[PDB]
């Protein structure tokens, strides 16, 4: 089977690793008790191809470059995630594009905008419409989660990245 690294980044707090342990381990970050953790490593059919999914959650905080430098070295394709309710987290995607096209030296790379915590109704500060435009400025597709349970579009993000990877 094909393994694709599949690489989380975002500004702290956004919910990176909320999004990946709900996919992994289907449980909300809150709840979890990451003591017996290892990598988040699954096997899983997505459109009738059965692959290897190796996730690469970073740390969002600008103190932790290293990790964030290998990750994105190494990745497949990208999630940029933003907080709808954390303004600065969406401002700071277009950083982050620049970010992931400056270390793989490509004019376009697999990637996905990811709008997290869209369950938070009244605390949403980035519109819908404003999450579509700036997906669609950098030709990338968009998607609205929410790793809070019940979970929403969390397995969709995933599978649509392996996805964008596949027809690239
Ligand atoms: N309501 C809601 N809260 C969420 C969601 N995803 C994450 N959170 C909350 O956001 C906070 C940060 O989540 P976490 O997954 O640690 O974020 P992170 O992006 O991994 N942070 P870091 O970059 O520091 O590792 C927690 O309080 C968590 O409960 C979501 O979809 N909805
Ligand atoms: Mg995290």
């Amino acid at each position: 089977l094909p393994t694709y690294k599949l690489v989380v980044v975002g500004d702290g707090g956004v919910g990176k690793s909320a999004l990946t342990i709900q996919f992994f381990q289907k449980i909300f970050v809150d709840d979890y008790d990451p003591t017996i953790e290892d990598s988040y490593l699954k096997h899983t059919e997505i459109d009738n191809q059965w692959a290897i999914l190796d996730v690469l959650d970073t740390a969002g905080q600008e103190e932790f470059s290293a990790m964030r430098e290998q990750y994105m070295r190494t990745g497949d394709g990208f999630l940029i995630v933003y907080s709808v309710t954390d303004k600065a987290s969406f401002e700071h995607v277009d950083r982050f594009h620049q970010l992931i096209l400056r270390v793989k030296d490509r004019e376009s790379f697999p990637m996905i905008l990811v709008a997290n915590k869209v369950d938070l109704m009244h605390l949403r500060k980035v519109t819908r419409d404003q999450g579509k435009e700036m997906a669609t400025k950098y030709n990338i597709p968009y998607i609205e989660t929410s790793a809070k349970d019940p979970p929403l579009n969390v397995d969709k993000t995933f599978h649509d990245l392996v996805r964008v990877i596949r027809q690239q």
